[PDB]
């Protein structure tokens, strides 16, 4: 059973731009370069984000974490029974990722996905942010979340809930013009309101944005100014209606956006599915 | 599995009287008028109470909330297996209610009931009460409760516990004269002591009263004076023996009573069924 | 320096009525009869209220407590310097009161007052209320408070603040008819909002009422019913604007009223004098 | 000794614009119209802000609160000894202000000031905001603060600290162009970081802005959108370096600005005077 | 100004009996033998109790602690001004006591007293009790207390309060037979209810008992059994009326009694002098 | 189901050296000598560590605790079904161990193991440490942990997880020279991070070390000095990467090492298996 | 009145060595270079430590902070009245230090001292440590402390307590060989146990060491390893007897030592002067 989103990899045209953006603007810690690419940390894990040179300028792969080898076995079985082509990652791939075991496959629309267990901790190399950030919120909530853009929401929903086991949190009916309303589905696999959201948005990328959550309002405020100085803000500060996250959005060097937030609410056992007609309570004025 | 009482609809002869009563006396928020009727809010939900023009001057329908589509499916199945005529609400009804999916049916004595999932939240339109009220208690406890008057308690009990899944909290043996003692059954479907009570009282209405719970004693005290000014109090302040709610009762424009209270105790896993011979510890002097 | 109101004595025409009223209706503990009269307790002190046979049917004397012999000396000095006739209570009076030392004198309008130190504690005879009362609030706040009716508020104010050292909390402009508005002054000598209030009300008694404070809302609710059963309620439950006490008023056998309340706010160092135009936020409907 | 800023009065050309702005945009409560003008509330006090028709379109007077009559006497004495012309407000003025006693005078540069005691509380008329605002922070910190623009900071400083008793919190060296740096002095008279700030800014008004503090971040976020809808924002959200208040600034109908904030830090006994070179840690981007 | 009782010395006929009694029965830590005698610890101080060979079999001296050299100077001055013969302890005595400076003198009835400052801490030799005791309560409350038996209470009271600065906590009128009632005065010099008590009891010793306070009820219960095994209990478990200490009394090898207790209440600024007619609420049955 | 490690027995060549080491250096309580050997306590249990004369100078047996007789039955069954030779301990062995029932068997490499239920508590003989130790952490976490050295980790892992039911916490890849990397597996059976660790280290003993956990940092610091005085430290203070325990290692008289630590983190339900490349975050410098 | 130690300046032969040592080993933040020298931060202040090129390789000056201009005036007066040559720092010096006002002078043995008020805060440039350090403890406790080596302790003591106003915390009798015992005096000017210590040690430097306090044990543990890697440790981890600080000592490039600690206890109003015979409870083994 998937416990959380553990890592993400980006294939970009300008690795140097990404390195500077992640460390200097967002405050991630540069963790060295390997055959896995330029590695970045936000907590005790050896790496959470990998940046590789590539033409797509987009998310290259995402890794979901299971608790142990038994969990990995369960997921592999579930995928096989669904008719999904799964490959047991070889020792070489596992070593490149710094994990104990992993299986690879793709979502219905081609995004490479990996499910693994036994990632590497580096408590002996204490996290030191590249910019003044009090801390990132990970732990049992994992890395954060991303919005997967798809041509068919229903097919995507079936795969992610029925095969991968994500549960629906809520739905937001996104009004994109008079004749267009697109539902965005927010899914969770742990306490974090959503680890994955699915929407049929007409975008050139695999994801609309990925999100990192910090520990204090000041972390967000300071980062906003750092990013704004280079004219990269896409949405002003605001609070979402569903996860109640206070955040701003900015453009990464690949055009993909990043959401930097704080104070999101979590999902509990008493949670009930609801719907919203707006994605924000206040703020989030588009400056794109 | 029913999680809570989510909404109620009243069909009344004087809509204007009801609008003024709910907002000015009780402090609910006017949420506009639609084909669902005059809508009123007490929290983040788009509406909790609907008032429509009608001859009965009584509760027209009540909606019970399930967590998701799977829960809706379970309830529909349970009702069918019991031989209850259930209708899957059409898109038109779902849109009128602002819900994602719903099924309709009636209790053994004709009260229209609806079970739904995915109601609408409006966090972007912050709740502002029509009178000075610090807040209403809803959340996982839902809207509040109401007492269903029935000609046969046993038949009602079987339907609500065996088919709808409510659990018994306790029973109060209501002494109505020397030769008449009527048991009132209090049922819960969540932490709230009771979301539904059943009693064979000789009343012209479907319910004896509905109850709204507020956040502080002052909310109750101030509302009492507002209502008393118009001579609408039916019972003085008092505390119930079973749910320990401190409340007063007042008459709505339809003759149906409303209970306005604070500080009720909740039901836990260690709860045991008990019986009482009085409905109140103190107060609740009838001024009818 | 006066620390609190320590005890009160009533001279009544019907001692038996008072005994039954204090124990059975209010829940005080009968503490025996001595040459000090019928004694009643509300806490660890040997007695707080004394009832003696007398014609006035009113408050006979009140005792204010100082911390020690030095404090007693200071007050005696302050009174003498003001030209007040003070008498050092003799051993006989001190023994009758159960105190270590005391001085006696009268307020400008004839109320016998006593200032003493070293009252008797009886921890070995644990307090057991005469009715179900969770507890009375005394401690550093003392016995409670009473409203002294006077023919001239200014003369009374000068004596109580300038000579006795009470400090003003606030003032309420009591509208008693179109052509009559009487200011009521509320004074404190410790954390309790007011230990004494002064008003020029046209009453046949020395005090409008005395107040006892209990530990929970239920103590008040249950007592209300006990008193109401005998038709002795004079004001329904309500909350005051100044001390925020939730209370009801009832008539004692002497016609003097008693206020029975809970949850009053205290005065701190940041306190500032204010004025009010109403004595109650809600409730306190006169049923006299 | 001045305890806090208690009330403010504005003399404006468009009273209707102000009424709508204060209630609908900021969420203040309309408290009626008297010979004191249109009254607005933010807490239990009968009024905190008065709006009168006038030509100046600016702050007309400010009232500082003392604890009692003795405090009023002390301040009057202090002012007289300093050679300031003080007038004991007559009963008529006191009644218009709803206070017990007050003295009037002006600061060195003509701003009418009033020091009073015994303002009116209206707990019986519970505060109900004109817009969704969880609450305003007042209490011992008073109304909020305002920045007094003066032609000579040193003369202003001497008057406010030496005569009125305000204490310096800190100083910010405001860089207004290459050849101009103006120090802004922040003063406190209670826990609130500053109740008054003084700066020699070249402005047509007596004050740069006045500030109201709310209870939650959402209060600020929602108000920002309400104000932004009418294009009245002058500074984006940001946090100050000295009081650590998270706020935005907006233009009132008189051109005077209002700061609406949350989460300011307070001053304690361990406080030490410091200096800053920037007024904001992040945000507060001028959109004027 | 005296801060607390810091140490005590006993001159006994059987040093070995005392050593075994203090360590094995009471749980004190043996701290070695010096020219100061056999030393015992209960906390971080180098010693709190000294046992020397002597004929009196009683308390030989007691040391009161001041905060510093200035405090020592003040006390010496106060004693001289009172006509008390004070001797500045010489380096030899200071070294024997392990203190920085001290003055010696005697109470009106011959008990040698010492006031000192700068005692020795031995944090490097962690306290290890001689029996299972969770801990002793000392800190700002000092060593504990003792009851000084005197032939004239008034003379003793004057010396201890007027010269040494102790303050009265309360008085207990000890009924010793029909024709004899002796007042016991309890005095404090810090938070501990009493550090010294004075009574004119007809005893052959300088003190009735000394008291040590432990951290838990079990410490008392276990010690009771250890002492009871040797038939040394003089009073069963009980709770005092004034300090609310739960304790038992036992006989030391010198006939002087020791009180071993737990959970005493402290004295605060709001404390007022009171009187009691019994020394115990419950228990303390004499088995002498 | 195994609840914890309950006791351990050592067979040593120098019993006297062990007695002095455990009590004087580590602070364990000497609990007498029986046919079970020299017994030592760390909490309420009659004994936790037994020292017997023997040639191996190593761990002789370890006892795992189940909750009751049903649990014992389950484990016996599980072992039998796995083909392990289990012997139901006879009354004589049970009496020697002070347990109610037990079964004996051996791990795949010859270590005698015992699973038992109903050990003896001795609350009537309160724990008193042999050295200044505030306390040991046991309770639901049991005695502590030990590292089992084995020739084949996989065979050991299968036995301990599949048969005994331990769960994997994490793995540390121990770099022992350029051509040697040995994985150490850490297993838990309760909240304690690990009760057992398995590694194929080339050591002459059955275990690398056993660990005792104390309540405060000072307990560790003081013990370090006691042990260092005799030159027995093998690793300086440091903190582990996996359990986050702050500890030092020392040599026992048998050559087997003991780890003495504080502040380890526990394992919860959200725990996920991870891997590390270093066993320590800081410190733990080998001084062997 | 001196509130705390605010800043320190070092005049060193190798500025580059110091820069690398402070940032990489200790984790201070490099704050730029000015005419005040290389500046380093540990909190919101613009700088706390300045490093200048110089021959002495020692502490060049220390700055003590007063609350405001009045405090500065008081200290200047106190120094003048004592016959100390004080110089009012000129605008140039104040600007170089980044303070509002300051006075300069020297201690009896030539150490340049400065007392100032109104230092610069830089909240807009959030602190980012040069190494992984969770945080430094400053606030009302100031920078930390240093031990001033003097040829005559009594003369130094008189100056620091009688003129500068420091208060004695405690004394440690340092045994430096059989025929030498030197008392070290620890003084405080706020809650920090000691801001200054004085001892007549035979050292070539003005101070034995300066101390920085961090927020967690790990900060100390990690720094220890960083420093140990270069062989700069002078004392192993240990805890002091007087301030209870857990720390290690290391050599700076100037030979002066630095103490890096955590968890020191503070001084309160109940504090009493004591003496110790050892400076450490455990650890602090000299490896010099
Ligand atoms: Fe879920
Ligand atoms: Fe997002
Ligand atoms: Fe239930
Ligand atoms: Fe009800
Ligand atoms: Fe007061
Ligand atoms: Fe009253
Ligand atoms: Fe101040
Ligand atoms: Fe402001
Ligand atoms: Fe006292
Ligand atoms: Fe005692
Ligand atoms: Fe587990
Ligand atoms: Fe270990
Ligand atoms: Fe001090
Ligand atoms: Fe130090």
């Amino acid at each position: 059973s998937i416990r959380s989103l553990g890592y993400m990899g980006f294939a970009v045209s300008d690795v140097a731009a990404w390195r500077s953006f992640l460390t200097q603007k967002l405050g991630l810690m540069e963790a060295g370069t390997t055959d896995n690419g330029d590695l970045f940390r936000i907590d005790s894990r050896a790496w959470r984000i990998a940046v590789q040179q590539g033409e797509v300028d987009d998310l290259a792969f995402a890794g979901y974490e299971v608790a142990d080898a038994a969990g990995l076995a369960q997921m592999a079985d579930k995928l096989k029974q669904a008719g999904i082509a799964v490959t047991t990652g070889d020792a070489s791939l596992a070593r490149r990722r710094g994990v104990t075991g992993l299986i690879t496959f793709a979502d219905p629309f081609g995004l490479p996905l990996e499910i693994y267990y036994g990632a590497s901790e580096v408590f002996e190399k204490p996290f030191l942010p590249g910019a003044a950030v009090s801390g990132f919120l990970t732990g049992e909530q994992g890395l954060g979340h991303f919005v997967r853009c798809v041509p068919d929401s229903d097919k995507a929903l079936a795969f992610y809930t029925d095969v991968l086991g994500f549960q629906l949190s809520d739905v937001i009916d996104m009004k994109m013009g008079p004749d267009v309303t697109v539902p965005a589905y927010f899914l969770h696999c742990n306490e974090r309101h959503h680890t994955l959201a699915i929407a049929a948005f007409p975008l050139p990328k695999r994801i609309h944005h990925f999100m990192l959550e910090v520990a204090s309002l000041d972390d967000v405020g300071f980062a906003f100014d750092r990013v704004d100085a280079d004219g990269l803000i896409t949405s002003t500060l605001g609070r979402h209606t569903n996860d109640h996250m206070v955040s701003f959005y900015a453009s990464t060097p690949s055009g993909v956006e990043v959401e930097y937030g704080w104070s999101a609410r979590t999902v509990d056992r008493s949670w009930v599915v609801v719907r919203h007609d707006s994605p924000s309570m206040w703020g989030h004025k588009s400056v794109r």
